[PDB]
């Protein structure tokens, strides 16, 4: 497989304007009919090259000419000496119940579906599968009546008939020109949830959820959260729908979360399903977030699309920003951008590191579908924010306006979008594009001094981003550091230099330079990055004090979690290092105080309280070592729960028992007081044991929702109680006919702690709830076993990697998408030592040798051996 650079970008030398497609469908042999109209934008000689995979042709012409001037090679239709412009007529056949990769046209249990981003039109018909290629699509889809009552896509219904023997047909017509990726197609029977959105401009939307027959009940969230998600828009961008008609159909067989298909957004039924005895609040969260998502997708992707895909982060970065601010605009800001930098550091900081390093807006692709990333998404929306902080609300909107005046209907590029921002808040972001061009994180240092002669602070603020495997060389950034001065009475110092006022966030350009602040009356304690300013690892040499003095007296709640973090690492780094030489945990007194303060402020939000409560997963733990023991990364987090637990005990019991909440309801100050009151339990369930299997098995007998039931059932299988093994068995003989929510179960059995957890894990992939044929259940099992459960993947006999490669043996061949994304936990063996790096290399040099070897696998694996 070959490597596609982005210098290599060419506009295309022929383009569609309109393409019409008629689809008769059956699950075995669908016939495709494509006439689409075509222009020669290049010279005669040029052919026009189409792709195509795994098609039959039929048969070409060219204005209704059988066409002779063509040849069929590996992935493509060559078409010589065409008109200038002309009619192409392709007529191709597909097998959608063949389809285990579930790309192109496939089958989700009975219904028929599509999924053609990046690249998976091309499995569908031949076609310019390339998404600068915007056209006019109408849709004509002929079925048995009885198996495809519903035939839905893109657009309005336009035309519907009958036909002889059972057959029926409808014709939908989509008048915005789009990219080939943003096509779907759905053929099925389903509950239907309809509804109104009216725009603030009056116009009225019908908006109809497909689900499942007998999933009605389950639909309504993901209704309220659509609707929500569109007035948002409104009121935060000014941003209507465009169509009279939005259709979200839930499917079960899905690769990723969701797709934003024009006007037929086709979701994983993970991000639409929820009921409050089956779903968590994370889960409701995150329907609301993958709803809004794709619907923000209309305008970021849609109505602007991308050039090519190396440009995916103009879409993504700016759509995962827009969720975000939905997010926290609706809920607690606080609280998402601590899980969103939670995110950044603990997942997103590894994969900068690993052999699959890229740049926001990538140079080189072998497989499209590899880059749909931490770094794509979650590092492209701090990009975003940055650009957001440096401008101000004002000056953003202002720059999207002038974005989609300059590029709506059409496809654009990264560096299109940041132009519209810098020409319409004549901000110079000429030094900020490097963000887009190169990858790593950066590591800011970060030394103070304070003159009480003068009253001066000085700051000397240096970067440097490591080499990464990817490249070589490295250059400053433009990064925004947002600062805080504290004076001794937790008061904010105005930031001032020569009688003017400074602005606080500060503008670091340069490899080494110094700040210098006048009229600093006290010795100040510092907030630094503030909000997670920029997405860089800070090196400044904190007191333990400074730290607890944040924690109390910082005026933004995420810079009190934050101080709590850094407070947590010293100690997580200690006890690791103590680990490994036989000792027990060692923590200050004054570290467990700080905890304890947190419990008992009245004045604090139980919000903020939870999530300082939250220990560092172990990924990001992870993140604080050169070379990882994930054994004693695992072993600590236990034991400082086990020792906050003890120390922690009645007053972690008090906050447990004030959180008590009769009713259930999905509403930011429930959510935050039952994410304390399950914080604790967690706690609770590493103290004394009679006390915990008390708890913990009534928590889960008596909760009336999902949440509480499911944080007793982890808590058990965490800290190994007495009734874990029942809980266990009730969860399952109980909910074992529903996928999503053994989903939840599987995990906890993938991540348990139980010394033969492997052997349950092979074990389960037998159980009635199970099946390779799913990504979610393959995720829930095999993924979060691998990913989630590295003390256990890194068992130093190489079982978890010998499991890992049986599995992806299977999924290489099945659906290399999935494949690729389980992998992942093996490209990154050069973090862990010598000899779980040679049992790793063994095991991906084993998947190199596979017969019919997928692109994707093949490109992290060969990365990750080089
Ligand atoms: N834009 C969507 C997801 C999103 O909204 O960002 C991308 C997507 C969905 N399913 C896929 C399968 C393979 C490759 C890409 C995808
Ligand atoms: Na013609
Ligand atoms: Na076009
Ligand atoms: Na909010
Ligand atoms: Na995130
Ligand atoms: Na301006
Ligand atoms: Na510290
Ligand atoms: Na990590
Ligand atoms: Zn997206």
């Amino acid at each position: 497989p070959q490597a596609k650079y982005r210098h290599d970008y060419r506009a295309p030398d022929y383009q569609i304007t309109d393409i019409d497609l008629t689809f008769d469908l059956d699950a075995q042999k669908t016939v495709v009919t494509a006439v689409s109209q075509a222009v020669r934008h290049g010279a005669s000689d040029a052919p026009l090259r189409l792709n195509g995979e795994d098609l039959k042709l039929v048969s070409v012409h060219i204005n209704d000419e059988p066409w002779t001037a063509w040849k069929e090679e590996e992935g493509a239709l060559v078409i010589s000496n065409l008109p200038e412009r002309f009619t192409l007529k392709i007529i191709n056949e597909i097998s959608p119940a063949a389809n285990t990769a579930l790309e192109g046209l496939y089958q989700s249990g009975d219904a028929l579906c599509t999924q053609c981003e990046a690249e998976g039109f091309r499995h569908i018909t031949y076609y310019l599968d390339r998404p600068d290629v915007l056209a006019r699509f109408t849709t004509k889809i002929i079925a048995d009546k009885i198996k495809y009552p519903f035939l839905l896509s893109n657009g309005n219904r336009v035309a519907q008939g009958e036909l002889e023997n059972g057959r029926h047909w409808v014709q939908w017509q989509d008048p915005f020109p789009k990219p080939c990726y943003l096509f779907a197609l759905v053929a099925g029977d389903f509950d239907v949830l309809r509804d109104t959105f009216t725009t603030r401009s009056g116009r009225e939307v019908a908006l109809e959820l497909y689900v499942d027959r007998g999933n009605l009940d389950r639909a309504p969230w993901a209704m309220t959260s659509l609707k929500n998600s569109m007035k948002w828009d409104e009121e935060r961008f000014g941003l209507e729908y465009d169509l009279d008609i939005y259709m979200i159909v839930a499917v079960d067989f899905f690769n990723m979360g969701a797709m934003e298909n024009k006007g037929l957004n086709i979701f994983n039924s993970k991000y639409v399903l929820a009921r409050t005895d089956t779903a968590t609040d994370k889960d409701y969260l995150d329907i609301e977030r993958v709803i809004g998502h794709e619907y923000f997708h209309n305008w970021t992707g849609n109505r602007v699309t991308c050039r090519d895909w190396f440009q995916l982060s103009l879409k993504e970065g700016l759509t995962v920003f827009r969720d975000q601010e939905f997010s926290s605009d609706l809920g607690s800001r606080a609280v998402n951008r601590i899980n969103n930098v939670r995110t950044m550091r603990g997942l997103q900081f590894a994969e900068d590191a690993s052999p699959m390093a890229h740049p926001i807006r990538p140079d080189m692709v072998i497989e499209m579908n590899n880059f749909y990333t931490l770094t794509v998404y979650e590092k492209g929306a701090e990009v975003i924010r940055m650009i957001h902080t440096l401008l101000g609300e004002e000056n953003f909107q202002k720059g999207m306006q002038l974005y989609f005046e300059r590029h709506d209907g059409s496809a654009a590029t990264c560096d299109d979008f940041v132009q519209a921002m810098e020409d319409a808040s004549n901000v110079d972001l000429s030094h900020f594009r490097r963000w887009y061009s190169q990858s790593g994180t950066p590591i800011v240092t970060v030394k103070d001094d304070y003159n009480p002669e003068t009253e001066q602070y000085t700051l000397t603020i240096s970067q440097r981003t490591p080499a990464t495997p990817d490249q070589a060389e490295k250059q400053p950034l433009h990064i925004p550091f947002a600062i805080e001065l504290y004076d001794n009475e937790g008061k904010v110092i105005p930031l001032q230099k020569g009688g003017h006022p400074v602005n606080s966030v500060l503008n670091v350009t340069q490899a080494e330079q110094t700040f210098v602040f006048d009229n600093v009356y006290f010795q100040p304690v510092p907030a630094l990055l503030c909000e997670f300013s920029a997405p860089v690892k800070l090196e400044y040499k904190w007191s333990d004090q400074q730290l607890t003095f944040l924690m109390r007296h910082a005026r933004n709640d995420f810079s009190r979690w934050d101080a709590a973090q850094s407070l947590l690492a010293t100690y997580i780094k200690l006890n690791v290092a103590r680990h490994q030489q036989g000792q027990p945990l060692s923590l200050p007194v004054h570290v467990a105080d700080a905890f304890r303060a947190v419990l008992l402020d009245e004045k604090i939000d139980p919000a903020l309280a939870a999530e300082i409560l939250t220990l560092p997963s172990v990924n990001e733990m992870a993140e604080l070592f050169d070379i990882i023991d994930p054994i004693a990364i695992a072993e600590v987090r236990e034991a400082l729960t086990r020792t906050l637990a003890t120390e922690l005990a009645d007053e972690l019991l008090a906050i447990y028992n004030a959180n008590y909440q009769s009713e259930y309801r999905v509403e930011h100050e429930d959510i935050a007081k039952r994410t304390l009151r399950n914080a604790c339990l967690r706690f609770l369930a590493f103290g004394e044991t009679h006390l915990a299997d008390v708890l913990v098995s009534k928590q889960f007998h008596e909760a009336n929702n999902m949440t509480d039931a499911l944080a007793a059932l982890s808590a058990a299988v965490a800290a190994q109680l007495p009734c874990r093994d029942a809980l266990m068995q009730e969860y399952d003989d109980k909910w074992h006919q529903n996928g999503l929510v053994m989903d939840k179960w599987f995990i906890l059995q993938a991540t348990s702690p139980a010394a033969n957890v492997l052997e349950t894990v092979r074990g389960l992939l037998q159980h009635r709830s199970f099946t390779m044929s799913n990504p979610n259940r393959i995720r829930s099992l095999i993924g979060a076993f691998a990913g989630s459960n590295p003390a256990a993947f890194h068992a130093e006999d190489g079982s978890g990697y010998l499991f890992l490669v049986e599995m992806l043996t299977d999924l290489n061949s099945r659906n290399p998408q999935v494949a690729s994304r389980l992998i992942e936990p093996l490209i990154r063996l050069k973090r862990y030592d010598a000899k779980r790096q040679e049992k790793m290399r063994a095991a991906l040099e084993q998947l190199k040798g596979l017969e019919n070897l997928s692109g994707d696998l093949y490109e992290k694996i060969t990365k990750a051996l080089a």
